[PDB]
RNA sequence: GAGACACGGUCCAGACUCCUACGGGAGGCAGCAGUGGGGAAUAUUGCACAAUGGGCGCAAGCCUGAUGCAGCCAUGCCGCG
RNA sequence: UACCCGCAGAAGAAGCACCGGCUAACUCCGUGCCAGCAGCCGCGGUAAUACGGAGGGUGCAAGCGUUAAUCGGAAUUACUG
RNA sequence: GUACGGCCGCAAGGUUAAAACUCAAAUGAAUUGACGGGGGCCCGCACAAGCGGUGGAGCAUGUGGUUUAAUUCGAUGCAACGCGAAGAACCUUACCUGGUCUUGACAUCCACGGAAGUUUUCAGAGAUGAGAAUGUGCCUUCGGGAACCGUGAGACAGGUG
RNA sequence: ACGACCAGGGCUACACACGUGCUACAAUGGCGCAUACAAAGAGAAGCGACCUCGCGAGAGCAAGCGGACCUCAUAAAGUGCGUCGUAGUCCGGAUUGGAGUCUGCAACUCGACUCCAUGAAGUCGGAAUCGCUAGUAAUCGUGGAUCAGAAUGCCACGGUG
RNA sequence: GCCCGGAUAGCUCAGUCGGUAGAGCAGGGGAUUGAAAAUCCCCGUGUCCUUGGUUCGAUUCCGAGUCCGGGCACCA
RNA sequence: AUAUUCUAA
RNA sequence: AGCGUCGAGUCGGCCUGCGCGGAAGA
RNA sequence: CGAUGUCGGCUCAUCACAUCCUGGGGCUGAAGUAGGUCCCAAGGGUAUGGCUGUUCGCCAUUUAAAGUGGUACGCGAGCUG
């Protein structure tokens, strides 16, 4: 976290070369995507700064005077400065704090059942109950679309919209394995028992606008349709071809004795195939996002462990562990998030153009 | 030819490599060393005919990558630090 | 060249595998069904003689392990049996 | 005992008969149990025979849940739920909010300075802080202590974590 | 500071679900008046008589008793006589208003008790389910621990049966 | 494009033809069970597709749409 | 007459 | 208008007449 | 309606220009090469196959280019069927 913060320094220093000179203003293109490089990690750099003069006075706080007396009303003042860059601290969350569109829309928390049958199902229950809650707190409108009630309570399976400011900012990171470690409802021996539950956290994609079949994107072409009809069916240019060019869809008709109906019936097609084809892509791609979230449900997958016996949390991917699972099963999400935000951050300011 | 259907002979055909004045020619490391390649992996393009053997010779000798030796490698066995 | 004699000075010369059982050799720290080990049985899910390091120990030693391959153990193709 | 091939068959199929791959077992008999909607024999308000309740009402009380700054922690089939608690207004109290302390509310050890105690005032929600009178006893080699209070250490105390 | 001190809050929250109790729905009863018959137990910062005052909870004054002595302390169901006459009642006593009492630095959150007023649900409880074999069940009072105060709980005690 | 039928509880369906809607399965609460089913007791559930009329009053009777299903779009 | 089921340390 | 200089007209709306473009086929 | 033979192919065409190529230009978000777009221009030129009765279309491979239309969607007293 502190290394990371040492990296900005790194690339703070090397950008700030050119200020009026002549190097990179030959082509406002490069210049474009280095001086704005800048602008966001200059706010973080100054305030870091900051921390990092207060740190090396702590090594000349212990004893001021020289002999131990007066040393303990003095540090008392250092005590105070101690408590001012414990603020710098609380600032460094804010200049941190995302700050992208993307982070501000809805979400889709999907909690599936992992290994464990019944007792996996149960902790998705407490797991679904946990978000709920954090989603309640902050304020948000949590709603369920699709629910599969385990045997002996929780769920196989809860999808559930949660609606408000910022929510995908705060649940991207929910999304993976969760394991549980406890003794279960459904255990008769009072053996513990390793069960995960999968989450995904999707954002939600605007709707679905089915747009207009825009004539100047087809190429329709009339022909004498084939097979029985006398001379009508000799003589009149009865069949259509409508090509799509964008997608390139193909719809011939040619049912009808009439090339209006043929024409009518073929856009008609064309506009059902055309709107089926770009919801299989969506489904496709929805089906994709979530397969990569989900890993699989296997106890071996995990971005996070709950173990109850100890009352442990330990997010697995920044080494954290926290003996307030009591809390955590509650709600207070807060005490995991938070860290989790400050180091993606950490990494999105220090790698944007690299 | 005593002996071969002949490793470093002949003829034919074939594939491959090379030379060519384009007409035509040349060649065969499964000797020793060595090169490329293949491979988990296997050595020096030494020295000498002094010894033992072989060819020819009346013999002296000449030839002998057989052989005797050296080089390389903990590859093994044995011995010693 | 083998071998012999002289000179100086401990001087120039120790590693490799293993230590849960089978199997000779045990403890501490770290990790927390992860990372990893593993010939078989198995070990590891916050008090690990089994993982990784350390200290100690055992076995081999200019080798030591690993892998491959063969017979053995296998009376598990049995002639012996 | 399957595939492929062969032979047989009207067919159904039979017959002959592999390999890959996979497991560290699979298996036989017997032993001790446990279990059976097996058998036999017994017992207990276990049923039956009775009597009175609970489940509905209002209230008490505990619990789950939900709520909350906090609703402290524990008990959770029988064998948790008027249970730990033989008694939460303060105290208790472990919880929350705010105000405070840092060898320290509670011990031992050392140095320094003071007898304790006694009344009284102000500020403060109180903790606490700042004053002012008021004593200077008890053991005594009248050198020293030990009755307990302050102040400074750093060994440690402290923790219903 | 996960240690320590303090004040104030909270453990008493309340769409709801369950357990254990209490009180009822009445006439084998209610109310009024009169009147019998227990056991066991507690008591010194304690139990507190008598007398006086108060509708009452209580208050004042104060004996006695570390108790087979004094106090708590009137047992109640029962019995006799009266009334009510099957009504949501002269059943039931929730809830709420007003006015008090006492404990306690302090009863707002959050005490118990008293008085006047108020007079809810409830007319014997679906599926189900509990206890009990005799001085038992059922029903009737009585005491104690904890405790300043604060039992319908608990632990004891007799009565009727 | 036209035509016939349909739109009623969460799902599948009755029903009514002017007033005052049901069923089964889901759902909720209780019970039974060591627990989950099955079972048992108690409950709740609808703007009767959307509009614009007629009407004192429309789920019901008109006239539009919308969605669904079933025809048909022919003679040549 | 009717009695199904019990994952995974 | 042209570039303060230069020395008579000048500017763009209205009413209306006739024309111009817009105007490619076997 | 006392008959004006109807798709496509074949043969043979002929005209228009709203130009596919070649010729001449303006503008270009025209550096060059190559494009885009619009104007002028009808002299000449303007695929062969696979599939399908096909017209159309897709596909293969060419070409400077494989124009768009009219002609009883030209052409059965010319062929096919
Ligand atoms: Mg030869
Ligand atoms: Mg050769
Ligand atoms: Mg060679
Ligand atoms: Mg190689
Ligand atoms: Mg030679
Ligand atoms: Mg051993
Ligand atoms: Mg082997
Ligand atoms: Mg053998
Ligand atoms: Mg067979
Ligand atoms: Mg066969
Ligand atoms: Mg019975
Ligand atoms: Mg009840
Ligand atoms: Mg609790
Ligand atoms: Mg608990
Ligand atoms: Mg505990
Ligand atoms: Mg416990
Ligand atoms: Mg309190
Ligand atoms: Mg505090
Ligand atoms: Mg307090
Ligand atoms: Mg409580
Ligand atoms: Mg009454
Ligand atoms: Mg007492
Ligand atoms: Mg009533
Ligand atoms: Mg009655
Ligand atoms: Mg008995
Ligand atoms: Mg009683
Ligand atoms: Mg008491
Ligand atoms: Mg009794
Ligand atoms: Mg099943
Ligand atoms: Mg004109
Ligand atoms: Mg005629
Ligand atoms: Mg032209
Ligand atoms: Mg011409
Ligand atoms: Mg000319
Ligand atoms: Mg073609
Ligand atoms: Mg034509
Ligand atoms: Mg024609
Ligand atoms: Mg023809
Ligand atoms: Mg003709």
């Amino acid at each position: 976290i502190v290394a990371k913060l040492e990296a900005l320094h790194e690339r703070h220093e090397e950008v700030q070369a050119l200020l009026g000179d002549a190097q990179t203003i030959a082509d406002q293109e490069r210049f474009r995507a280095l001086s704005r490089e800048y602008a966001q990690l200059s706010d973080v750099s100054r305030c870091f700064t900051d921390w990092q003069q207060v740190q090396e006075d702590i090594e000349t706080a212990q004893m001021m005077l020289d002999d131990p007396e007066m040393r303990e009303m003095a540090q008392d003042e250092l005590r105070e400065a101690k408590e001012k860059s414990e603020q710098l601290e609380q600032q460094l969350q804010v200049l941190l704090l995302p700050k992208d569109p993307d982070d501000e829309r809805n979400a889709f928390l999907e909690v599936r059942a992992g290994t464990g049958g019944d007792e996996a199902a149960l902790f998705a229950g407490d797991l679904f109950r946990m978000y709920s809650r954090y989603a309640e707190a902050r304020r948000w409108r949590v709603e369920i679309m699709s629910a599969s009630e385990g045997e002996h309570g929780g769920y196989k399976e809860i999808i559930a919209k949660i609606s408000g400011d910022g929510v995908y900012g705060r649940l991207k990171f929910e999304s993976g394995g969760h394991r549980v470690q406890r003794v279960p409802a459904t255990e008769s021996q009072g053996r513990i028992h390793t069960s995960a539950c999968t989450v995904a956290v999707m954002p939600e994609l605007p709707d679905a606008e089915l747009p207009d079949i825009n004539p100047a994107d087809l190429r329709i072409d009339t022909f004498r349709s084939s097979g029985a009809g006398g001379q009508h069916v000799n003589t009149t240019d009865s069949a259509i071809r409508i090509t799509h060019l964008p997608t390139g869809i193909v719809v011939e008709c040619q049912d009808e004795r009439s090339q209006h109906k043929n024409k009518a019936k073929a856009l008609s097609v064309l506009g059902a195939r055309i709107h089926a084809a770009e919801m299989a892509k969506r489904q496709q791609a929805e089906a994709s996002t979530r397969r990569n979230l989900l890993g699989s449900g296997d106890r071996s997958d995990r971005n996070r462990t709950y173990n109850f016996p100890q009352g442990r949390v330990t997010d697995h991917r920044i080494n954290l562990t926290l003996y307030r699972l009591d809390e955590v099963m509650e709600g207070k999400l807060d005490m995991l998030i938070e860290p989790i935000i400050q180091e993606h951050q950490a990494d999105q300011l220090a790698a944007l153009s690299e």
